[PDB]
This record gives structure tokens, C-alpha cells and sequence, in this order.
């Protein structure tokens, strides 16, 4: 504009797309979540629904420009299109995510990406217990589908869960709310695979 | 239609793409909302279900032309998807929005442009109360979901929301219904963001 | 075949897209529903279901041919991506519409094209009464969403929706059925615009 | 693969797109139903859902090749995104149908393509009486949505749907289901439209 | 990284696209589920929902290179439809498949391919019985929907199911799951289908 449009002619039409991370060339994505609701509980099939958006950021040489270059930009908004996302994925979903934001993402001149994707998320949870005063517990994995530990790791940067946003007047109370990285290994592949593993403690309100 | 064709072409086709606003070329939105229904209430989840209209307004240099040099026309419809458009969401949404109007709008020599999305949205409300005298009030905050107010600032024509089409037969009458402007801080960012607050009071009919 | 790929080449690849009506070229639609069945009724919501299909014809100069310089071809079937279409939209939905039908229009030689989507529509509709005698009635605006009746006019070749195909063992009966044309006015604009309200009475048995 | 890859680009990416049949190369479907599973019926609306693969054959000379100059090919899968097909549809369903199965088709060196998606279908169907012995009979016509008789025909092997697939612990039995051609006429078109009509008749276990 | 954007231009752009297999390069694809949750049972239809993730391999000489060649990459994640998929599709479905995962695969330097969908599949069974001791048995077939065992052949590599990560508080309990292959012929074609059959038995939970 003129500089905010050349500088992205230069860093996505006139390099080949960004490959995603390997063993050599491997990312470290931080995570966070925010609580807005726990909306619904089914305990006909033990699925539990939960409105929250997730910060995710990491970094990337190739996103990386000089703001003298380019009229002293710092940073911009762009389409998630235009740039490599990392596949972060619920492990105990029963339906497909549901998408509440718009998919723009901001990237900075060090090359600092961030993205804070709003979702709805139908998990498994059984809710028995959480018409009581003790409530009841449940737990869902996010991590990289298909990247290794030696590609994605994940790291937050509390383990505390934000709920200074959680809906007031919500049917069910938080009672706390946890994010902690974890390790797993599956059948299919030798390597470590790294989850952060969002634990959620809540009851119906008085 | 020689010229409205020509003009299309020299607005979009031989220019590059609008990159969206910066802190040293901002925008400002005006948003209205005409309220349509209040459809459904759920106080097994505590969501309600609105549809409305959304009329969005703001304006571009990049889309400023003479009517002389393109047969005095003023002005034009044309595909959204040939422009910009500001990425307004509600941050209290427990769906995704479903869009019940073309993607289509209308641009003004001047650079003015006119977008008017029809809506139906669930969202976070405890209709506790809906069916006494008084009523229960409700809110949701609509805003940018990216860009700060140094790049995307909102306005309102009016504070009072548009009651005059309302469905005449509604199990729920609306007592109030409000627009309002307003200034938030997030735990991601420094900056101000800036949403308008649409806040109804409403009840059982009868 | 020759011809028709020849024909479709030189209409739509070789021209720029046509950009819609204007004050100075405007277009009239004609629209005519059938009505195939009420599916559904939600007093809980005041939703309900119609299914129909809904027929539209308007004409263009620029998808005019002469059928001897296309070896005597007056018509094709092409996809409705290929062509400018209406932007018909009921003013009172709850939920997008369900499209039914295969989106394929009809072009002839004329310039003339017809198009005859197939829809599912939840409107807002209050059904008390439904299950008595008199029964109850309902109505839902379709017109143009962003152009004025300086742009785009409507009309019905008959106020009579065509109930020739509905669906005789609904759990609604159609008592009538009606399709004309009327002028609104909107806050946002000062122009007026143009809808075909359908207008239908019905009941339960 | 090397003959295949470059048959594929022969017809495909070296001819313009087949712009569909016309009066003047006309084509025949032949269809057939394979029901797999009456899954649910709703009495509130007059709903009732299937679930059914659909045979479809047809032929065209644009197709063919010589499986010598082609390494002794004759035939192979491919997208039905590659190749035209037919629009046949539901005359009385209530909700898009949804398709079960991948959308890929078989051609073989005669020109001939066999395409068999896997459906399921609401459409308008009165149960009442479903629960007795003699059980209910429902019917659905399914055919070109925009094609006369002129341009696609249709016809049937047999008039009996086959039943050897239906799902032994469905909450409905199949007494006898039919596939039978017949013809349609509309008042917005001159010419005969055809399609195969559908009839089943069931009940409760 | 330089070797990697080249050699995924090297396989994808600068070649024809795979046309699938043939009767004389055909496949086998070895396939293996592994059981999460049995969510919800409708005794009205006779459909029940499973979720479970379906890991596919495979392998194409046409995916061969030379990690020297590419600066010792051995293997790498890329975009479902940058490749060929088998068309591995369920025969009583009643519900399109729902996908959970993200549509990303593996591709090894030898040509073998690793392909792994979540999955929600409602289909067609009978619960009668569930709420006893001896609870009920269900089955579904999953094969190729358009190529016989002449191009398509199916192996497992274990006719057990994994129920290693089977949700501890389902509202079902599985008592023995399989997954066995098998042949099947139809009435269009002569030849023989292959498909693995998963044979699922369980009970309400206690
Ligand atoms: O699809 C892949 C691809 C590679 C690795 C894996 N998957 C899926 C499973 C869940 N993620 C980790 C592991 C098993
Ligand atoms: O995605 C972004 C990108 C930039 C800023 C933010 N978000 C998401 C949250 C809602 N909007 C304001 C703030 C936090
Ligand atoms: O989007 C536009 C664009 C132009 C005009 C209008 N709209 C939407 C509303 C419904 N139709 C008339 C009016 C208000
Ligand atoms: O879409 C077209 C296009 C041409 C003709 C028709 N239609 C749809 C209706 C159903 N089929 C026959 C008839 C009416
Ligand atoms: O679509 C095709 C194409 C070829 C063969 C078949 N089908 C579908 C049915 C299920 N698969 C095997 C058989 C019958
Ligand atoms: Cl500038
Ligand atoms: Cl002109
Ligand atoms: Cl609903
Ligand atoms: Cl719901
Ligand atoms: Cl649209
Ligand atoms: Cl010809
Ligand atoms: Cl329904
Ligand atoms: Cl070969
Ligand atoms: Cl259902
Ligand atoms: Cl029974
Ligand atoms: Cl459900
Ligand atoms: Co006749």
C-alpha cells in the first residue's frame, strides 16, 4: 500500500509455499485457551460441549522482513490462507469442530506468527456427578494429528486456563481449569507425539 | 454496460488487491442492526437464536472514480468477494453464523461501500425470568476479530437498534434493543479493540 | 457438438462477464412457484417448511445468437456458474435455504434464459389455527436482496401459485396459494423494491 | 501407466469439454435401484428416509478409444468430475440428498460409462398404516431435472428393484419395491420429460 | 527448506497427475482400526455412531526418490490431494462420513504411504439386546466402492481391532471387536470386491 502489498508479493508470490516443519527445520508452538462457555451436556452419550478460543504462536525465518525495507511495518493481518498453520487437533472429539472466528492470522516482522482460532467442541466427558457440590472432571488432548515431537512441540505458557471470560450465567460453574503439556506414543510411528491436555473441572450452577 | 464493465475491470482486475488496513491507513465501520425475530430460546443451554440484518458502511480511496470518464455512473452492485470486507464477529457466538442473504454489494463513486448481511446467530443468553413482566436482557458484543482500533474503528448512525420489522407474531416481544459502542483489552494484545454492544430486553408475548 | 462448444466459447470465454442490471439497462424477472408440500410446522419457533420449486425467466441482450451461424441451434442447457443470475431471496427466513435441484438454466436463442431452482425454506410463520376448519395463513416476501425496482422489476404471468404438484397426502391441505407483486421501502435506501409476496392458507387433515 | 496417463490426457485435456447431450446426439440412462435400508420414518411430516445405491449406464461416442494404440486398455476408473453426468434427481425429496459414496465412475472403450452413487433420500411419504400387516406404499419419481425426453431418455433392465441387500434388522420390512419408466409433461416446456418411478411398499417388524 | 519445496515439485508439478491402479499395477492397502468411542445408539432406526481413526498404507513407485538426491529427506507430510487416495468407503453407512482430522498423510522415500482419518460413521445396526449380559453384535464393511481385487487388494495387519484407546467411560462396553477381510461380488461386475469387515460386539456399560 504501496509497501504493505509489495511486501507481501515478496514474502508469498515470489518464494515457493512454506513446506511445514521437518526434523532439520522443526517449530515450537505455544498454546492457550480462554473459556467462554460450557454450553450443553448430554449424558444420554456422555458428550460434553465447550466454546473456547485457542492462541496459538510460533515463528518462522521465512515470514521474517526488515520494517526499513518496507516503509517501517511491523506487522499485518492476513488470510490463514496465506500461510502454513499448524494442524491442532482435538484427540476425544465426537464432531467436527465448529469454526466462530474469522481465519486471519497476524504476523510479525520477526516472524512471529499469531492465531486465535474460536471454536465449538462436542468431546467425550461423562458428566455423572456434576448436579452435586464436588462437580465432575473431564479432559481432552490437543496436539499435531500427523507431526512428531520432533517436529511440533508444543509448550504453554501457563497452566492456568484464562477464565476471566467465562460466561456469568452459564447452567454450569468452572470450578478450574488446567493446560499441560503432555507426551504420547501411537502404533502407527516410532516417534514421540506432543498434546497439551486441557482438563476441566465444572457442576451445575446453584 | 460498456462502461460499468470497464470500470470493473479498472477498479479490480489491473490494480492489486486491497490489503486491508493498517495503523497508517485505517478505517472506520458504521454498523446498524435491524432486528428481524427472536426465534428460539433454550434454557436447558442457555443459548437464543436472533436474526437480524447487519447493515456495514465504510469507505476506500482504491474505489473512488469520476462519473464523467465512465458515463456518469454513480454507482454499482458487485460479488463481495471483488473487495474487502471488514471481519465483524460476535464474541459471544455458540454457532457458527449461518448467512441468510447473497453476498452482494453496492459501491459508491465516492468510495463508499454498503454491505448488508442477513443473520441468524446463537449466542450466550440465560433467558431466566423471559416469561414475567419485567423480562430478561440479554447481550452480545460485535467487533473486528483481528485488527485493533488503530486499524478498524466503529461507529453507530443510532444507538437504538431498527424494531420496525419485527415479526409481528414473535413469542417475544422486545421491550429494548440498543447499539452501543465500546473499548476492550485482551490478554493477547496491548492495544484497544472495539466492538459495538447489542444489548436486548425482551419477553413472552402476551 | 461442434457448433454448441463453438456457441458457448464465443458467448462466455471470448466477452467480459456480463455485470449485472443497471438504472440505464434494467431487467424484469418473472417468477412463478409450485408448490410441492408444507413439511413441517414448529408452533414452539413459529417456523415453517415449504418445499417448491420457483421458475424464473429473464432476457439478455449479450446471450443473443443467430442459430445459422451455430448450425441451427436455438437452445443449450449450462451450468448457472456460466451466467448472471437473480439474486431472489425470501425476506423472512430462519435458516439459508436448501437448495433441491441441480443448478442448470436454459438459454435461447433470444436471449432469454429460464431457471427452476428447487427449494426447502423455513420461514417465520404463526401455524395457530392450523388444526381447526378456517385453518391459518401465512406469507413470505421474495424479491431481489440488493437491487432496487430501478434495477430489477418483478412480475407473475398469474397470481395463482400452481398446486398441480403437491402432495396430496400431506398433513396440510392447501386451502389457497398466491403470488403477487408488491413495492417496500428500507431504511437504507430511498429507491423502492420489488417482491412477488406468496401468500399461503392452509390446514391440518 | 504411461498409456493410460496419456489416454486420459487424449480425451480429457486435448478435446473442449463435452458440452452435454442435444436433440441431435441425444442419450439413454438405464437405471437401476439396489435398497439397502428404509431408516426412518416421521410421522409429523410425511417424511421417510432411504438409503440406496443407484445404477446408472450410458454411452458416448466421445468416449471411445482403441484399446491397441492404448497398450491393450479397455476400461479404468476416474473422477466423475472428469466426465459429464446425469442430473438425475428426486421429484418429491424434502432435503438435499447426501451422498454415501465416492464420485468415481468406470468408462470403458465403447464409450460406455457406469456410475453408482450411494444415496440417502427424504422424500414425501404418507406412513400411516405402516404398523399393520398389509403395511404402506409410497412412490418417488426420479429423472432429468432439466432435460426433455428430446435430449436424455431413461430406461430400466427390469422392473424389480433389487432386494438381496437390504438390511435384514431394519425397523422396516420391504414387501416389494418397483422401477418403472414413464413420462412427465410440465407447463413450462413443450416436451416430454422422463423419469423412473420408484414405488415401495413395507411396514414395522 | 530449499530440497524439500523442490523435491515436492519434482513429484507433483513436473509429472502427470497418478491415474490410480490397474489391473496391471494394482494395490494393496493394509488397513487397521483403532476403536475410540461407540457414542449413541438409536433403537428408532436401527443406526448406531462409532468414531474411530482408520489408518491406510500403501505404496507407489511413481513416490520413489533418492534421499541424496534431496539432501538426506527420507520422508515427509504433505496435503491429501497432493496424492492418490484408495476410495476406502463404508457399505452401510447411513450418514456421510464426518471427518475429524486433518487431511494431511505421510510419504516415505521408498514409496509407502501412511494415511490416518478420524471418522464418525452412523450405520446401520440393530441395538436390540445392548442392555443385557450378553449384548449385542453389529458389523459394517469397508472396501473399495469402485475397484474390484483385480486392482485393489485389502490386508490387515491383525484381525484384532485396537481398543487400546477406547473411551474408559463410554456408555458402551466393547466386548470384542474384529477386523477380518473378506470377498464380496455384486450384480454389476463380474469380478471380486475385497473389503475387511469390523465386527463390533458391546453392551450398555455397568
Ligand atoms: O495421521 C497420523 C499421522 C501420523 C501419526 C499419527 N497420525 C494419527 C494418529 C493420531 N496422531 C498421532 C499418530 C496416530
Ligand atoms: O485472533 C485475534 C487476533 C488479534 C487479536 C485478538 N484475536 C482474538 C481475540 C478476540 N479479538 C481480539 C484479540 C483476542
Ligand atoms: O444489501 C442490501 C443492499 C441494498 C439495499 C438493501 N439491502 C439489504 C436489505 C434488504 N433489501 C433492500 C435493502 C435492505
Ligand atoms: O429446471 C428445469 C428446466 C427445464 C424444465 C424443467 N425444469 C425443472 C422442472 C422439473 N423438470 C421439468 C421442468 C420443470
Ligand atoms: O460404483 C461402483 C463401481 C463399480 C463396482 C461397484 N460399484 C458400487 C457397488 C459397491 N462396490 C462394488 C460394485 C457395486
Ligand atoms: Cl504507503
Ligand atoms: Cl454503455
Ligand atoms: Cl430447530
Ligand atoms: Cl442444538
Ligand atoms: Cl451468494
Ligand atoms: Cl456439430
Ligand atoms: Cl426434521
Ligand atoms: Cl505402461
Ligand atoms: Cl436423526
Ligand atoms: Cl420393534
Ligand atoms: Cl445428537
Ligand atoms: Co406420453
Amino acid at each position: 500500500q504501496a509497501n504493505l502489498m509489495r511486501l507481501k508479493s515478496d514474502l508469498f508470490n515470489r518464494s515457493p509455499m512454506y513446506p511445514g516443519p521437518t526434523k532439520d527445520d522443526p517449530l515450537t508452538v505455544t498454546l492457550g485457551f480462554t473459556l467462554q462457555d460450557i454450553v450443553k451436556v448430554d449424558s444420554s452419550t456422555n458428550e460434553v460441549d465447550l466454546v473456547y478460543y485457542e492462541q496459538q504462536r510460533w515463528k518462522l525465518n521465512s515470514l521474517m522482513w526488515d520494517p526499513n525495507e518496507y516503509g517501517n511495518i511491523t506487522d499485518f493481518r492476513t488470510s490463514a490462507a496465506d500461510i502454513w498453520t499448524p494442524d491442532i487437533t482435538a484427540y476425544s472429539s465426537t464432531r467436527p469442530v465448529q469454526v466462530l472466528s474469522p481465519q486471519i492470522a497476524v504476523v510479525t516482522h520477526d516472524g512471529s506468527v499469531m492465531f486465535i482460532p474460536a471454536q465449538r467442541l462436542s468431546f467425550m466427558c461423562d458428566p455423572t456427578g456434576v448436579d452435586s457440590e464436588e462437580g465432575v472432571t473431564c479432559a481432552v488432548k490437543f496436539g499435531s494429528w500427523v507431526y512428531s515431537g520432533f517436529e511440533i512441540d508444543l509448550k504453554t505458557d501457563t497452566d492456568q486456563v484464562d477464565l476471566s471470560s467465562y460466561y456469568a450465567s452459564s447452567k454450569y460453574e468452572i470450578l478450574s481449569a488446567t493446560q499441560t503439556r503432555q507426551v504420547q506414543h501411537y502404533s502407527c510411528c516410532p516417534e514421540p507425539y506432543i498434546d497439551v491436555n486441557l482438563v476441566v473441572k465444572f457442576r451445575e450452577r446453584r
